[PDB]
């Protein structure tokens, strides 16, 4: 048994990390197949169509090991600054693009200067910040699922905001929520908490040994959302509802009954207790998350 | 910023996770080198050494993904079975064998079949317990380091006490605490907590911004470990205050300045307030591992 907060095995990511050099910018690179990928903003409320007329393909260092790649030609989708070079990747495993919805999580392989600091899990929060482990040297840094043997990259690294959340955006350039690349202000946002969440780790909880929030209490779906709102939660969907089906059918208690439940650890909060090591409602783990952990689902 | 429970990059470990089966008993292994390394229970009050003799070479099988490897010769170094295969692994990285001290943490990379599924932060709990996640197929198992370009595997997986807590050895056999391979009656042992790493999380919090907890008082080493004691932390050395220098020197908090904040939290818990994203104190986190990720050391 046990519950942690567990991230994909990097390994097929950790050979796409490569250094991206330019001017006195070096930020990371995604290189799969014969493109590397990184945050434009290496080339500088700059212009970067601007600033990428200006530059040539000679004007980009790209390490890879000690072994410096040829760019052949550059491109910029959105915010990322696509990299040709003169060779393919050998280490380029099955991999998809994908951009994730609020509440789903995926892992952050963190780099600086092309090499794999760490690994560690994330959500993406409701405001499109993520809570992030980012110094300066980590920009072109991913994040990703694994899907059998499928790696869905899902998140580049690109700037802080003041409060010491991370924004970034997925690998087709696109930022998640409303912010954009110059040194202007913008702000997250409130987060709220994701909710389907809190009660999938509470299934998690379940099929670990901790029951000592239960109840006999069932409630409707309204009358629990009239109480996750005065609490800073997602409404829940039936749709979520749906999801949270398998744990409760693993494990027995209705999604209404937990519903209740934690309608109960809002209104009293916990009393010096914990949850799975945890004194707070954790909410970054997704339902499938729990499944996956206390299933057992492997990647090949 | 950001302060995240950080793993390391887990690629040169997954190249070396292997399929060993025996009897009905299936489990991971370790394939360094011609050597491929399995808890010793795969040939099952045991008498290991009793049943080892009874099998042969042939009864070992061996996946490498779709490449079975040939056994030419087997040996058992305390409760691990060394399995010489007739074939070096060519994804062998740097290693070392090392053996950690309570306090102290790790990466787990955790598989079933041979299949990397997770990777996760432990440290090595005072009672040699781990707080880890590990399902039935779990077994082989291995936690590490990470020391520039050096994995340094601390662990194997075996068995789950009935806490929910789990049970290991170093790779040179040897079990972490009191258990043993046997389905025997064992525990624990109480677990305090790791003091000098709650400590060292506080200077990764005010490396980050969370100041709300200081305040001018100090205190002395002695009078800080009266209150250690009655609230279940180590005692803290000297030898402690030492490696805590330099977090505090980069934040000016002297370190028995910050002891006496520590006590404060202590004496009056938190008041529903969080320290880096928590409501408990963390220790799962070294004073090596905050000036890591709260400097960026990165692994080539
Ligand atoms: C990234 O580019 C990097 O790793 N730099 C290596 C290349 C050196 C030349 C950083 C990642 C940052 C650094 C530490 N934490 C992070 O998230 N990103 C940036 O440097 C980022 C790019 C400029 C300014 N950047 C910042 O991160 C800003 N954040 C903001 O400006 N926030 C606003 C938008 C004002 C709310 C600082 C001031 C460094 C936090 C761009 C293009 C935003
Ligand atoms: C490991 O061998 C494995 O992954 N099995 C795959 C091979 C199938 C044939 C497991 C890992 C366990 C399973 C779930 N969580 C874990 O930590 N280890 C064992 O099966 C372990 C080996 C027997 C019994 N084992 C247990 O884990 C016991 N734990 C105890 O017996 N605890 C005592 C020692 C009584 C306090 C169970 C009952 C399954 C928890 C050995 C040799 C102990």
């Amino acid at each position: 048994s046990g519950f942690r907060k567990m991230a994909f095995p990097s390994g097929k990511v950790e050979g796409c990390m490569v250094q991206v050099t330019c001017g006195t910018t070096t930020l990371n690179g995604l290189w799969l197949d014969d493109v590397v990928y990184c945050p434009r903003h290496v080339i500088c409320n700059p212009n970067y169509e601007d600033l990428l007329i200006r530059k040539s393909n000679h004007n980009f260092l790209v390490q890879a090991g000690n072994v410096q790649l040829r760019v052949i030609g550059h491109s910029m989708q959105n915010c990322v600054l696509k990299l040709k070079v003169d060779t393919a990747n050998p280490k380029t495993p099955k991999y998809k693009f994908v951009r994730i919805q609020p509440g789903q999580t995926f892992s952050v392989l963190a780099c600086y200067n092309g090499s794999p600091s760490g690994v560690y899990q994330c959500a993406m929060r409701p405001n499109f910040t993520i809570k992030g482990s980012f110094l300066n040297g980590s920009c072109g840094s991913v994040g990703f699922n694994i899907d059998y043997d499928c790696v869905s990259f899902c998140y580049m690294h690109h700037m802080e905001l003041p409060t010491g959340v991370h924004a970034g955006t997925d690998l087709a350039g696109n930022f998640y929520g409303p912010f954009v690349d110059r040194q202007t202000a913008q702000a997250a946002g409130t987060d709220t908490t994701i909710t389907v969440n809190v009660l999938a780790w509470l299934y998690a909880a379940v099929i670990n040994g901790d029951r000592w929030f239960l109840n006999r209490f069932t409630t409707t779906l309204n009358d629990f959302n009239l109480v996750a709102m005065k609490y800073n939660y997602e409404p829940l969907t039936q749709d979520h509802v749906d999801i949270l089906g398998p744990l409760s059918a693993q494990t027995g208690i209705a999604v209404l009954d937990m519903c209740a439940s934690l309608k109960e650890l809002l209104q009293n909060g916990m009393n010096g207790r914990t949850i799975l090591g945890s004194a707070l409602l954790e909410d970054e783990f997704t339902p499938f998350d729990v499944v996956r952990q206390c299933s057992g689902v492997t990647f090949q």
